[PDB]
Formats: structure tokens, sequence, C-alpha cells
DNA sequence: AAAAAAAAA
């Protein structure tokens, strides 16, 4: 029966012509083919092809079928009656009533009708093969269950007339796509991958601009010759498609390590290390774990880990997955030069984008962009439009962004499958492994498991990591590898890690080598005096600290020679009043006071941290910027400061936190250009703590944001120590290791319990987030994408939600400053009173992030935007503060959801 | 009671 063309896949922003399904399926096939051979990393070809146990060019053409037969479901008289169409030649098939997805139709079809071109009735093949293309939006069905001899009439596929077009159909991708034999293997895991490798084919060829040019030609007749011709056309055009959307591949070619950091003039301990002995271990897919402190190089030292295992895999792309927004965005940038300089200068790539991928990357101006528009004229590495959209981040060939992108695949959610895919061409490196927490952390687990078994190479940066955590992500990696899990009596991979050390793990034999095992001799980092660590006993007024008599002592050497001193506080509030005490007592006089936490609008704790590392950090050091000067700071210390403190004055904390804090003692005292006043006679770490009235007793305050039992176990950890110092990095690991492990540091027994428990819900309700283990879905894809009864998160725990401050005069009228002189917009300044992206960057840049609590359910009308707000996603779930100020002119606390707010300029938001 | 991330075809 020839092919009728009267049934459409597309009608929708055509200016009234519809687009044939036959030449929708074609464009899809050829999209598809051209992905595979231009788009695919070489090393990923050759593990879908190794899954299908056949030859790359057999695979390729089995997959463009595939995609070729995706929306093989919309024909049917549900679908195609959407718009006018004359049936009258197709009796039967009446509306059900379902309302069912034509993917979901293609699934329900294809089992039964692919084996008339030689697929195995009820095979393992052609199950999968059914089931991944009914997921071409995002969704897996079940497998077809059925109890008749005909599933075809069980599930509506009841018309001969409606099937010989199904079938017409059926025939004409196969051939256009040279009549490919089934293969005779395929597996869940690899079949995830080729779906999103079939989604990026839908999407790629139903951008309107392709659409429209498309009509110009359809073929004239459903003739094999027409529709040959149709299928080869829009091969001809796909590559256009790719370089367009920023997709093609970024090659830099291998190098040594000096070659590859021309500027950096001495090679370190670690680096010497590194690139001498990686170079023979790195034969194949494998994970190398890097465990070093901070200036160190570990950023060159990975980059060139990863160049290795990148070129053993066949993987020329990357994806580096940071902690933070921040670090994504710095990291970003230190990227992009090393890849200016490292791909051939001569042939830059103008239409290979270098993506950044976090939830704030659109308001940034540097990255953000302000149809086959100025194609081969882009800047390279620069962010296409194409690229900003949706989920299609991990398809940029390179990316950094955050973990929680990288962590997203793994969960049960609409489209993973495309981030699976994305992920499954690059070099995947994630840094900062110490800082993921339980829940984060079975996360990482369940990803290290999938990449394993789809061949993709891993790096993975930390600073110290307790040998637990990295047993537990080694072990991950090698049970995706091997296609099984550990077993109660198998050896662990990784009883002891060292600090510094790094460690590689072959993914084929399963073999895990120490650095230590390759050279006795330990790596040489840079020399520094060991720490001063101190305990000094605080006394208690009302179940809080006063901090009075202490920081007048430890601060008064600054206040006569000078020097930096920073005082980290456990919550904000404390951090808020130690600000006011130095405050009072600065006001007798020489010294500079700074405050910084979480609680500021987003431009003044840019602000703040900016003239913050300006000062304390290297480029103040070497510009002669540094003051002859206090920061008052909550755990924001923590996480990406360039500062150097000659004191720091730190509330108990795990002593993994501790030690990552006491990391700004003297951070850069290698570098002799740093003046130390005289009292500062060491790097010295002064821990507060409460004086006792048998087992420690901590502020609640601390308490709710530290597990007691941990808090206890450090206190007891670092007393039993008797004022001992500590050598960097000598004793570092042994801390981090002992502080969970030696159980006679935990004398309250129920406390440690409840510890335990608290990390059991964590493990536990990760557990339940992610997607199957890569072996339990072997055979089915449908839990990849299974929930019931909500978006699924990348962290634990109650989140946060962005407020935005106005001001009330008593009229009311309202403004965004404590002025009143600027009005609050009701609409943007665009066309039509629409917000423009530079309006929302101007708004977000004000707006506060608020721990959620009890107050966000108590929120009245004056807390939500006005109606035009609802219209910008970036605006939409803000939630407005009001702020009343007086005739006179001075702000008030204001009630919002239960108790009062304030903003204040010095000490940002109060409640 | 910290910090941290987070419309497609
Ligand atoms: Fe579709
Ligand atoms: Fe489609």
């Amino acid at each position: 029966p020839p092919l009728d063309l009267r049934f459409w896949a597309k009608e929708r922003g055509l200016r009234g012509k519809t687009y044939p399904l036959v030449c929708h399926s074609l464009d899809a096939a050829a999209a598809a083919l051209v992905l595979w051979n231009e788009y695919l990393s070489p090393g990923l070809r050759d593990t879908i092809a190794s899954s299908m146990e056949t030859d790359e060019e057999h695979a390729g053409h089995c997959i463009a079928f595939w995609a070729g037969l995706h929306d093989i479901g919309k024909l049917t008289r549900e679908f195609q009656q959407q718009i006018a169409i004359d049936l009258s030649a197709y009796p039967g098939e009446e509306l059900s009533g379902e309302q069912r997805s034509h993917a979901a139709a293609t699934g329900k079809w294809l089992p039964f009708a692919l084996p008339s071109l030689g697929y195995p009735n009820g095979g393992l093949v052609t199950g999968l093969v059914a089931q991944m293309l009914g997921g071409h939006h995002g969704t897996f069905h079940p497998h077809p269950s059925f109890q008749s001899r005909n599933p075809l009439a069980e599930f509506g596929f009841s018309s001969p007339h409606w099937e010989k077009q199904r079938h017409a159909l059926l025939h004409a991708v196969f051939d256009a796509t040279g009549r490919p034999t089934p293969p005779d293997m395929l597996d869940g895991p690899t079949a995830s991958v080729v779906c999103g490798l079939v989604i990026l084919a839908d999407w790629l060829v139903s951008q309107e601009d392709f659409l429209l040019e498309r009509l110009t030609s359809l073929p004239a007749d459903g003739s094999a010759s027409a529709l040959r011709a149709h299928f080869e056309t829009s091969l001809r055009r796909i590559p256009s498609l790719l370089d367009a959307a920023g997709l093609r591949p970024i090659t830099v070619p291998p190098a040594t390590f000096t070659e590859s950091f021309p500027h950096l003039s001495k090679p370190n301990g670690l680096q010497a290390s590194l690139a001498k002995h990686l170079p023979c271990l790195c034969t194949g897919p494998g994970l190398v774990l890097i465990t070093a402190p901070m200036g160190e190089g570990k950023t060159e030292a990975a980059y060139h880990v990863a160049d290795l295992l990148g070129k053993a895999t066949g993987r020329p792309g990357r994806f580096l997955a940071l902690p933070t927004m921040a670090t994504a965005d710095q990291m970003h940038t230190r990227l992009k030069e090393y890849a200016r300089y490292r791909v051939e200068n001569t042939d830059l790539p103008r239409s290979s984008t270098l993506a950044l991928l976090h939830s704030m990357a659109w308001l940034n101006p540097d990255y953000a962009p302000a149809v086959l528009s100025n194609l081969g004229h882009r800047d390279p590495f620069a962010a296409t439009d194409w690229l900003m959209g949706r989920k299609r981040g991990l398809l940029a060939p390179w990316a950094v962004g955050t973990i929680d992108q990288a962590l997203m695949a793994v969960l049960r959610a609409k489209h993973n499958a495309l981030r699976l895919f994305g992920l499954a061409g690059k070099v995947v490196v994630v840094d900062e492994a110490h800082a993921v927490d339980p829940y984060m952390q079975v996360l990482l687990e369940q990803l290290l498991r999938w990449l394993g078994t789809l061949d993709v190479p891993v790096v993975l940066l930390s600073a110290t990591l307790h040998h637990s955590i990295a047993n537990s992500l080694v072990k991950a990696y090698l049970e995706g590898a091997r296609g099984r899990r550990w077993n109660r009596s198998e050896p662990q991979p990784v009883s002891e890690v060292s600090y510094p050390g790094w460690l590689h793990v072959d993914a084929r034999i399963g073999k895990v080598t120490r650095s230590s095992d390759v050279d006795p001799l330990p790596i040489a980092t840079t020399p520094r005096k060991p720490l001063e660590v101190r305990l000094v006993d605080v006394p208690v007024k009302e179940g809080a600290l006063n901090r009075s008599t202490v920081l007048a002592k430890e601060l008064t050497p600054l206040v006569k020679q000078g020097g930096c001193a920073a005082i980290i506080c456990t919550t904000v509030a404390e951090a808020q009043g130690v600000y006011d005490l130095l405050s009072q007592w600065f006001a007798t006089l020489a010294p500079d006071l700074y405050l910084l936490h979480s609680r500021f609008p987003n431009r003044q704790r840019t602000e703040i941290t900016a003239t913050i590392v300006d000062l304390f950090g290297k480029e103040g050091a070497q510009s002669g910027r540094r003051p002859t000067a206090v920061l008052v700071a909550t755990q924001v210390v923590e996480q990406s400061l360039d500062l150097d403190v000659d004191l720091m004055i730190s509330d108990l904390a795990p002593v993994s936190l501790l030690l990552q804090r006491a990391g700004r003692c003297w951070r850069h005292e290698h570098l002799g250009i740093i003046n130390r006043p005289q009292w500062a006679k060491q790097p010295e770490l002064v821990v507060l703590t409460p004086e006792q009235n048998r087992a420690p007793w901590f502020p609640r305050s601390w308490t709710s944001v530290y597990p007691l039992a941990l808090l206890q176990r450090t206190y007891t950890l670092l007393r039993r120590r008797n004022g001992a110092p500590v050598q960097i990095p000598e004793d570092v690991q042994q801390l981090v290791d002992d502080v969970y492990d030696d159980d006679s540091l935990a004398e309250d027994l129920e406390a440690d319990m409840e510890r335990m428990g608290e990390e059991l819900a964590q493990r536990g309700l990760a557990r339940n987030a992610v997607i199957p283990d890569p072996d339990d879905a072997e055979d089915n894809l449908n839990g990849l994408t299974e929930f019931s009864f909500h978006v699924l998160a990348t962290r634990f725990g109650a989140g946060s939600v962005r407020v935005l401050c106005y001001y009330v005069d008593t009229a009311g009228n309202r403004w965004l400053d404590p002025e009143c002189t600027v009005e609050f917009p009701e609409q943007g300044t665009g066309r039509e009173g629409r917000f423009t992206m530079a309006d929302c960057r101007d708004l977000v840049a004000r707006t506060i992030p608020v721990r959620m609590g009890p107050w966000a359910s108590q929120l009245t009308e004056d807390n939500h935007p006005p109606e035009a707000w609802r219209e910008s996603f970036y605006l939409r779930d803000l939630v407005l503060i009001p702020q009343r100020v007086t005739d006179e002119g001075a702000v008030l606390p204001t009630e919002t959801g239960g108790r009062e707010w304030l903003l204040d300029p010095c000490k940002g938001l109060i409640f």
C-alpha cells in the first residue's frame, strides 16, 4: 500500500500549513544518523555498539531506524483529529475515550509490529526498543501487558485500514535507513542513553525555522524515491543545526603537563607525581581520586588527568562539577582560557559552546547572550541561545556547573535520560567531594554507579576526606563497571586514604592503585608551620555565649599592633551580636570591622565579599593593599574565600569544618610578601566552647545546626590533645577519620544514637529519590521516571526562598529603598509593561535567601507579588517583606508570618 | 537557630 501523506506530525506555528508525519519521521532518523556520526564522542559510539554486540555502522543505522519511529503513535484517530482532516477513507478505530498520549501509543504498537521486520516476538530487544521510544517525551511506561492472542486489537489498533498505513510508515523509515537487521542484544542503561539521543533528534528538527524551510520542498507522493530523497535532503541540513545550536565537539591535542601549563614555572609535588605515574595507568575507563590541601594546584592536576582519561576513552567532552554557583562561575572562566590556549589557535571552535550550568546563569551578563543567524561568526566557546533552554545544558560539549546539575540525572524525574546522555560522552570531574553530605552522597553514589556502566571516567577532587566516604564512592563506581554489587564478605576497595595522596581505579580489572604503591616516598607539599589550636572556655548567659571577656583579651594585641582576624560564629544572630559588641568597643577610637553571612541582599553580599577577599586575600597582599581589620562571619567562610588571617576565633564545630575554617590561618605564608605583627607568633586557631557545670553541654542554637554527639566527639578529641598543635598536613587525616571511628569520644550514648539515626534518615530519603541501580534497570526502563502521590531535591532539608523587602510610608506608597525615592514596580519598563532580563537582574540583585520555616505557612496577600510578576519565571516565586518607615524617616521592625523582620544596612536581615 | 542548589518539541 502506497503511503498517505495526509497524516500530519506538526501544525502549530506553521502558518496554516501542516508537515506530514512521514517527513518529521525521516527528519528525526536523519538527525540521529548525523548526531551519531558528528556529535557523539567516538568512545560512546564504541560503548553503545558493544552493548548491541555489532559494529558502529550497523549500530548507527539501527538507531536512525528507531529515531524515525518515535512519533509512530501519532498515526491514530485520536491524535490526527485535533485538526481538520479528511478521514473518510479510514473507517474504524473510533475514539476510545482514553485520551492516551502519542508516545504511549508508540510503545504499545511497536512490540507487536516490529517482529514483522525480524525482531524476536516477546524478545528483550524488542521490548526495550519499544519502551525507550515510548519514553521520548521524558516519561517511560510499563511494558504492555495483555491477556488475549491479539495484542494489537486489545490496545485499540483494530482497523485494518489504519493498520496498513501504520505498516507503510514502518516500512518507509526502515527502507530509508538501510533496512538494518535487529541487534542481538540491548540493555537498559544503553537504551536509556539512546533515548536521550532520540530526544535530541526530535528537538533539533522541531525548530520552527527548520520546519518552515522543509515546507517549501515536501515530497510529491509517498513513493520510495520521493521519500528516499526527503531523507537525503534532511541529512544535508542537519550539520547546520549542530553548528547553530553550539554542539560541535571540542578536542584538545595530547600534551605533557608542562606543555599544558606553559606559564607554570615549577610543577608541583602532586603534579609531578600524577603526570609521571598516571599515563601508564590510564589505559581505559576508570576513576581518579585526588585528596590534597588548598594551594596545591588540584585544578591544573585535574585538567591534565581529565585529558589523559579523555584520550583513553575516546571522550573529548568535559563536565566540571562545583559545590556552588560562585565557584562554578570562577571555574567556567578558568576553563575558558585554558581551552583558548589549548585548542589549536589556528582552528578556533566558533560553533562549540562552553556552557555554564546553574539556576542563576541567565542573569549573568558575561555568559548569557543578549535560526541560522550569525552562523560561524560567534565568539569561540560563546553561549548559544539554543543551549540556554530547558534541560539542554549537559548537551554542551564542555560545561561547568553545580554538582546538582549532575545529580539530577539520577533522580526520578522527566528527561533524566537526556542528562544521562549528555554526560555519557564526557569525562566528569567533581570538585570538593568532602563537601557532599549523607543525602547528596547517596546521589553521588548512584551517579558514579551509572557512569561506571556507561564507561565514563571520573576524577574526584577533595580536601581531606573520611575513608568510609572514599570507600563508598569508589565501591559504587566499581559496582557499575562490573555489573554487580558488593557482597557482605567481599573485602573493601579502600581501607585507608592519605592526605595528600591520590588513587586510581581501573574499571576493567577492578584494581585500586594508591600513590604509595608506585612511589614509597611521600608527596611533597608547601611547608607550613604547625597550626596551634587552643580551647578557651566561655561563660554562658541564658543558654548563649558571653564572648565579651574573651574577645577583649584575644583582640587587644590587634588594636595595638594591627593585623587581620576573623571571628566565626555558629548562627546568624550570634554573628550579628558579635559585630554589635565590637562595634561599640571600637567606637572608643582603628580598627576596621566587617560582617558577612547569608542574610544580605545579593548585590550587597557580592560587595562585602569583594572588599573582603580584596583586603585579606592574595591579590591584596600582592598589591600592598593589606591593612595595618576584623572579620565577623558565619560558615560562609567555609566556601570559596581567598582569605589570609593572622588569628582565627571559631565556635566549636565538627573537626572537619574546624580544620577547613583554619585553612584561612596564614593561607599565604610561603609567599614572603606578608607582614605579620609581632603578637602573631604562630598560626593559631582559638576554638570557643561553653564552660561546663559529665558529657559536654552545648547551646541549643549550636545543636540545631550540628549533631550534639559530633560536637561532643570533637570537644573530647581536642581536649585529649592537651594543647598540642596540629601538624599540617601530617595529623589532618587522622583527626578527620577518628572523630567518627573512635567510639570512646562519645560519652553520651543517647545523642550518638540520635546522630546515627538522623544520618539513616538522610540516606534513606535519598535512596527513595534516585533511579534504580543499573542492574535493576537491565530489561526495564520504567523505574527511571516512576513516582506517585512535588519535584525531588538534590539537597536534604527544608531549603530556602528568596525574599524582597519593600518599604511603606504613612499613606502608604511603596518603595524599594528606605528613603522612599525609588518606586515599587507594579509593571516593568519593557514594551507593554513586560519585564526585561535587565529588570529581573536589578530586582534579583536586591533579594535575600531566607531559610524555610513556620513563617512561610503564615503569609498574607501583601507578601505575594503583583499580578504582573506572575508572568516572569524569575520573579514569580518571590516573597515580599514589608518594612514600615515613619514620616521622620526611621525604618521599623515589621510583622510577617508571626514574627518581626528588620533589614539593617550593616547587619542585613534580622528576625 | 548554617550554608548550600533549585516549556519544550
Ligand atoms: Fe512526539
Ligand atoms: Fe516528534
